């Protein structure tokens, strides 16, 4: 929604839209999506590094490192 009320992590929409397409496309890592994300709705934390996303364990390295991995891409790229 275009309300910003939570100020919800760019990580927040990746982690929708890679469980979404692991959705339909039969993604296994689509559980590994949603225990992370799950994680960070219920985390009142606005994460903006992958460091900030390695404390939560429901995560895991290898999601904190994709998401900062990405974060990097997109400011970089300007979409994505």
């Amino acid at each position: 929604r275009p309300l910003p009320v939570c100020p919800n992590p760019l990580f927040v929409r990746w982690l929708t839209e890679w469980r979404d397409e692991a959705a339909s496309r039969g993604r296994h890592t689509r559980f590994v999506f949603q225990k992370a994300l799950r994680s960070l709705q219920r985390y009142p934390l606005p994460l903006r590094s992958g460091k900030e996303a390695k404390i939560l364990q429901h995560f895991g390295d290898r999601l904190c490192r994709m998401l900062d991995e990405k974060l990097k891409q997109h400011l970089a790229s300007g979409g994505d």
